[PDB]
């Protein structure tokens, strides 16, 4: 183990210089170590990022992708004008600074981000944090991020050729459970996805599962279906992948533990987080992230419902015994 110069003790010294990221980071990007909307947005961008790598492609001969070479940033140029990559423009320049200033990799500095931001929202598991990815890349190649409105078949296989099995895609979902739409219907502007937009549990996978009674906007958007209350969005994706008969027991059994939802979630965003990399060439500074405070709330089905209000899909296991608040229906603020 080394001594970096500001005195935190660390496993390689090449992890000395996230240190002072962590520091810039968590000052101005997270403006104070908060859980907002630039956590979010960075969330999308290490997914979209990173799934931009296709071994299908390279066997039609063409070029698949570097996985997490941090191209989103590199080639912002031409990725920020892909459908998929609305909204994130002023994310990315703010990150194509911070990796400037510091001398790290833009795949690096993806990573970083997402594991220190996740840190300032309760309930966060510990993500894994490997340095040493280079800082080259080719810009990814249209149309390998999985839409809204996709068939849950294409969604599978999108994610399979990336190397995701089906409960993986259900595991890599929980980072639902910090969202917010802005561009689907802008007319509810920052709807959430789950009752608790700041807090990484398991509200998301239950409350997706709950009877669509609501129209949250003047209209339906696009991809978007009837959620269980007042302020919430539905995605269309998530309804389906929520029910398919391929993904309904992986998002029933996520449902009752937060615990179990961070180990899985954790271990899905490691395999995600070497997309184009070879994880024995990288170094391990897991170390440096900070823990996020825990959350000791139950999860619960909110407002008044009860488990007859849930859509069970899953054949196999009975829908678990979780916790139910009392009414009213609640009524959601914008995420901030
Ligand atoms: C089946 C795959 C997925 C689909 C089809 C999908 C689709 C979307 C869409 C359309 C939005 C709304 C964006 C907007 O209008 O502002 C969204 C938001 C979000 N997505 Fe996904 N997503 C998927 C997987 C994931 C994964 C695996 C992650 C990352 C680990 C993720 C993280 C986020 C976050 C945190 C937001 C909230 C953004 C914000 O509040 O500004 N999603 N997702
Ligand atoms: C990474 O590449 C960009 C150009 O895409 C460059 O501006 C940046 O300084 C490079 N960073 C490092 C650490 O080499
Ligand atoms: C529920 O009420 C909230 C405020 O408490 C709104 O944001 C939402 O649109 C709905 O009226
Ligand atoms: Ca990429
Ligand atoms: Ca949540
Ligand atoms: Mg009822």
């Amino acid at each position: 183990s080394v001594t970096c110069p500001g005195g935190q003790s660390t496993s390689n010294s090449q992890c000395c210089v996230w240190f002072d990221v962590l520091d810039d980071l968590q000052t101005n990007f997270y403006q104070g170590s908060k859980c907002e909307s630039p956590v979010r947005k960075i969330l999308r961008i290490v997914f979209h990022d990173a799934i931009g790598f296709s071994p299908a492609l390279t066997a039609a001969g063409q070029f698949g992708g570097g996985g997490a070479d941090g191209s989103i940033i590199a080639h912002s140029n031409i990725e920020l004008a892909f459908p998929a990559n609305g909204g994130l423009t002023d994310t990315v320049e703010a990150l194509r600074a911070v990796g400037i200033n510091h001398g790290v990799s833009f795949g690096d500095l993806i990573q970083f981000a997402t594991a220190v931001g996740m840190s300032n929202c309760p309930g966060s598991p510990r993500l894994e944090f490997l340095t040493g990815r280079s800082n080259s890349s080719q810009p990814s190649p249209p149309s390998l991020i999985p839409g809204p409105g996709n068939t849950v078949t294409a969604i599978l296989d999108r994610m399979g050729d990336a190397g995701f099995s089906p409960d993986e895609v259900v595991d890599l979902l929980a980072a639902h459970s910090l969202a917010s739409q802005e561009g689907l219907n802008s007319a509810i502007f920052r709807s959430p996805l789950d009752s608790t937009p700041q807090v990484f549990d398991t509200q998301f996978y239950i409350e997706t599962l709950l009877k669509g009674t609501t129209q949250p906007g003047p209209s339906l958007g696009f991809a978007e279906e009837l959620s269980p209350f007042p302020g919430e969005f539905r995605m269309r994706s998530d309804a389906l992948l929520a029910r398919d008969s391929r993904t309904a027991c992986r998002w029933q059994s996520m449902t009752s533990s937060n615990e179990v939802m961070g180990q899985r979630y954790r271990a899905a965003m490691a395999k995600m987080s070497v997309l184009g990399f070879d994880r024995n060439a990288l170094t391990d500074c897991s170390d440096v992230i900070p823990s996020a405070v825990s959350n000791n709330a139950a999860p619960v089905i909110p407002g008044g419902l009860t488990v007859d209000d849930i859509e069970v899909s899953c054949p196999s296991e009975p829908f678990p015994e979780i916790a139910t608040a009392s009414g009213p229906l609640p009524s959601l603020a914008p995420a901030p």
